[PDB]
């Protein structure tokens, strides 16, 4: 959906193109008038007819001055308009995409499409090129014909400085990281790179100039410019930028043959920047392009992956700054609503279902204790990942990451259909089951299991009539590799008072008969 701010920008660029094209027509007229004055001056050098020719030359030069004064001020007004539209395009519209990329990297909505920004940047770049050529023409014209108080002599140096500054800054802004450094075997976990593992990245120049095809050599490196680990990028660290049919004519450079090796604070919290460099030589201008990736965590073993991903989650959730390498020296605090958004993204990016309101509320209570409104609550790096949970030998994130993995690899189909209540407190599960008939059950995750465990809580009535709520010992990942959770639910039997094996499970919460819900999976 196109915004009001974006539609106003589309018209502002079209108005710039119209102004640029109007000045081109004025440039033609001023050149023809000067060419006529130059010709008539150099020629014809009854004797009072020479006095009439002199009056014609004076009138032509005064008309030349007025046309020059007009063009100069028309160009000054065009540059001011270009400056405003560029600030909206680069400092606002481009920055939003950069933030949208940070969010998409975590597991947020993938709205990071460059096609609209490439079209806007190219349009502004083509208009600025014609303007730079018009200012070059004024220099050419002045050399041939000039006079005391010439508007070109006094205002062209400023006009030239302004367009050159505009074009350089637009070229520098257009050099972006389209696809952040990521390991192909871990696509859902970018910005985490293990040493010795082949990794890919992609860069794009949003100024769609066919002149630049096969002309830009992109150099990639790591740790350019206390006691921090230094690394080197090995493999093919130079790529020539080219226009592809696959990119739809876009200038890009994809690096697929990269690896990190240590050169000759905690590892999961140490951040590094992967830098891209090139030089553009366009019609007399040397523009030095330099862009960098979002901070990367460099790991040595794949066991470090969970804690490394949490550092990326914290960074991209809390800051919009793309180069804060010292972020974890004093990490910022997050709100519950900020954290809850990220936690639901961990599930919606890997599965067809994110986290529900009830699941997020029980997750809020696990970290902050009892309450009703968690919107005014705060979660620190220590409560999330750095330190172990209260009364437990593992952190909240490690416990949660093992659940995400359990869902993704062992109980995906059940999670995707909504048969997993997942996160429900001991008090709340007893409450919602108390009303329901005997044999009603819900599926949830273990809180004491570090590696991840799945359980089912059911309700029944004793001889006395008192309602009893019990859970089964959590089924481990090893057990889920032999039998599916669905087969375990159906096959579960208990020893009755009559000493007969019976299934204590009849309806899945709220009233779904077990065979209707789990029969299709066994
Ligand atoms: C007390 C009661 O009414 N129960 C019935 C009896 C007991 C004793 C046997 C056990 C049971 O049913 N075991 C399962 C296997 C479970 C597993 N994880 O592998 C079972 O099917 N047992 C069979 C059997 C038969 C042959 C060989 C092996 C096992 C069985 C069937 C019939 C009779 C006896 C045994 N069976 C049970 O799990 C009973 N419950 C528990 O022991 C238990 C529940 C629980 C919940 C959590 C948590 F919620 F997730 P958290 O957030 O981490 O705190 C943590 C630890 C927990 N322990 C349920």
């Amino acid at each position: 959906v196109v915004t009001e701010k974006q539609q106003m920008l589309e018209q502002h660029l079209q108005d710039v193109r119209k102004r640029v094209q109007d000045l081109e027509q004025k440039m033609k007229v001023v050149e023809n008038l000067q060419d006529d004055f130059d010709f008539n001056y150099k020629t014809l050098k009854n004797q009072s007819v020479t006095r009439q020719k002199m009056q014609q030359l004076e009138q032509m030069l005064t008309a030349l001055d007025q046309m020059r004064r007009s063009i100069v001020s028309e160009l000054a007004g065009l540059l001011s308009a270009m400056e405003y539209v560029q600030k909206t395009l680069t400092d606002e519209e481009l920055a939003d995409w950069k933030r949208r990329q940070q969010i998409a990297c975590i597991g947020g909505p993938p709205n990071i499409c460059l096609d609209r920004l490439e079209n806007w940047i190219t349009s502004l770049a083509e208009s600025q090129l014609q303007t730079r050529q018009q200012i070059k023409k004024l220099e050419e014209l002045q050399q041939k014909v000039s006079y005391k108080g010439d508007p070109i002599v006094q205002h062209r140096p400023m006009l030239e400085e302004r367009i050159v500054e505009l074009f350089r800054n637009l070229m520098k802004s257009a050099f972006v990281v389209e696809r952040q450094p990521c390991m192909p075997m871990h696509p859902d976990r970018p910005l985490v790179i293990k040493t010795g593992v082949q990794f890919t990245t992609k860069v794009r120049l949003l100024v769609k100039f066919p002149e630049l095809n096969y002309q830009l050599k992109i150099k990639v490196c790591i740790d350019k410019d206390r006691g921090s680990r230094k690394f080197n990028i090995l493999g093919t660290n130079t790529k020539v930028m080219n226009m592809e049919e696959s990119n739809n004519g876009s200038l890009s450079a994809e690096f697929k043959h990269l690896t990190l090796r240590e050169q000759r604070l905690i590892v999961t919290e140490e951040l590094h920047l992967i830098t891209f460099e090139t030089e553009v030589y366009h019609q007399g201008l040397k523009i030095d392009l330099e862009t960098h990736s979002l901070p990367v965590v460099v790991i040595s073993n794949i066991c470090q992956m969970p804690n490394a991903w949490a550092s990326i989650l914290w960074y991209n959730m809390l800051t919009n700054n793309p180069k804060n390498v010292n972020f974890f020296t004093k990490p910022p605090i997050g709100t519950w609503d900020q954290v809850a958004e990220v936690l639901s993204w961990q599930f919606s990016s890997t599965t067809k279902r994110g986290l529900s309101i009830e699941q997020l509320t029980t997750l809020a209570e696990k970290l902050l204790g009892p309450g009703v409104n968690y919107s005014g609550c705060q979660i620190t790096w220590a409560k999330f990942c750095k330190e172990n949970m209260a009364g437990k030998g593992f952190s909240f994130w490690v416990w949660l990451d093992n659940i995400i993995d359990l869902v993704k690899k062992y109980i995906l189909a059940l999670w995707n259909e909504g048969y997993i209540m997942g996160f429900i407190s001991k008090e709340r599960e007893r409450a919602i089951l108390s009303t329901k008939p005997p044999g009603t059950f819900l599926l949830r995750f273990s809180e004491s299991s570090k590696e991840g465990g799945v359980t089912f809580t059911w309700v029944e009535k004793d001889i006395s009539g008192k309602t009893q709520i019990q859970s089964v010992e959590p089924y481990t990942k090893q057990q889920l590799n032999n039998m599916s959770f669905a087969e375990i639910i159906m096959g579960y039997k208990i020893m009755d008072a009559t000493n007969i094996l019976v299934s204590p499970l009849v309806y899945l919460y709220p009233d779904i008969p077990k065979e209707e819900a789990f029969g299709k999976y066994c």
